[PDB]
């Protein structure tokens, strides 16, 4: 038996963004104290570790649009 | 037995935005104390684990649309 | 036997937004104080755990706008 | 059995943004403390640790718009 | 039986951004202190460990688009 | 007229204590918040005055007896 | 007519204190936040004014026995 | 009229103190914010003042006794 | 007419402490953020202010008795 | 008429101390952040202002008694 499997998507998506003015941020962290305590780390395998940190982010991107998208096609006999 | 399949999806979606003006933004975090204690930490997977953390974001997109599209074909036999 | 699968889906959604002016925010967190206490840690599989937080986020976008879509097609024999 | 598979999926997106004015930003984080205490690191996959940070980042960039789009074609037999 | 295969995936897709002006950007991190202790650090894999770090970054791009894109085939027998 | 008078008191008070051990204190203020509003401030005397203040004090003296007195004589003619 | 006063007071008093062990003492104050806001300030006297503070202290003495004595003697005619 | 005084007070106090052991003291501020606004500050007499601090301090006398004695003699005629 | 005054105050008084062992002391303050605005400042006379400080003082004497003791003889006619 | 005056205090005052073993001290301020603004300052008379300063200072005095005596006799006519 004949197997016909066609995959044609189509997108035309738009993903836009306007701003006049974007402007007079003000970010003022304050200090901090942080302390941890540990004896044994074992990671084996796809590990995103993240421990004891003071962290400050200032993200101001004037555009910031994300599209994100994924095909999978799996075939098995 | 023949088979067909015939995987055509259509998108024409739009996601957009407008802000004439954006901004005068304070943020003033006044520290904090943390503290944290272990003994043993066994991470052996897709693991994505965040400990003993103090953190400040300030996240100010003028766009900031998000678009998501996954699109998945299996087949079996 | 013949077996046809057909599968069309149209999509022409919209998702906009307008905002004449955006602003004047102000986030003044004061302080604190976190403590946590463990001996035995262990995380294998698809885990996202998050100990011991102290975090603030100012999150303020012109746009924000979010389309989430998911197709799938599972053929089995 | 001949098996016949087309795979032309096609993508005419658009991610765009404008921004008439960005600046005037500030960011004036106040310092920190942090403390660590460990014994022993067994780090063998692909591990991403991070371990006893103070960091800030400043972050503005004028697009900032990102697309991410992957393909996947599994054949088994 | 014959396999035939074809792999015509199309793009055209624009990420493109727009910034009249961009600047008046100040950054003004007021020190710190980050201690750590360890004894044993064994790392054999793909590892990207990062310990005992006070860094600052001040990242302004005046693009700032980034597109990702990744195919692949996987046939087997 | 002749006026004669004689002032001669006596002191042989003793204010002692004993402690065989003191200590294992914890004192862990949880951060607060604190506003205050003012126009006209006239202050012309022996003021003391204190305006929006977030205090910790430990205090913990070993001995802390405290002895005051006070001897006044007035003579008018 | 002839005046004769004597002030002949005496003291033998003592403040003591004995403290076998003292110590073990945590004091960890979480961060705060204070506003304050005023226009005009007259002080003309002994004043001690005090705005706006967040102030620790931590006072621990092995000894801290205070003892205060004021003598006054006025004569008038 | 003749007029005799005679002043001849007497001290023999004592204060005194003693600590076996005296240690093991720990003082970790976490950080804090302050903010202060004003116009006008007319200061003109023994002004003490102090305005906007974010101060910590650690005093650990070993002894710490204080004693304090004034003496006033006024004449008038 | 003959005015006689004798002033022979006598102090045998003693300050005295013993400490035995004195340390293991720790002081670790976590940044902090202070701001100041003022536009007129006028001191004129025996003023002591202090404006805007973020301030950290250790003080650990030893011994650290204070004494302090004024002899006043005023004479008017 | 005739005036006599006699002022003869006498001191033996000790003021001592002692300490077996003084040490194993820590002092890590972790940072800061401060800001201070105005625009006219006056100051005529024995000022003793100080303005805008971030200090941090570890006094450690194995001794540290400290005694402070005045004597005044005013004589009028």
């Amino acid at each position: 038996g004949s197997v016909q499997i066609v995959y044609k998507p189509v997108d035309l998506s738009k993903v836009t963004s306007k701003c006049g003015s974007l402007g007079n941020i003000h970010h003022k962290p304050g200090g901090g104290q942080v302390e941890v305590k540990s004896e044994k780390l074992d990671f084996k395998d796809r590990v995103q570790s993240k421990i004891g940190s003071l962290d400050n982010i200032t993200h101001v991107p004037g555009g910031g649009n994300k599209k994100i998208e994924t095909h999978k096609l799996t075939f098995r006999e």
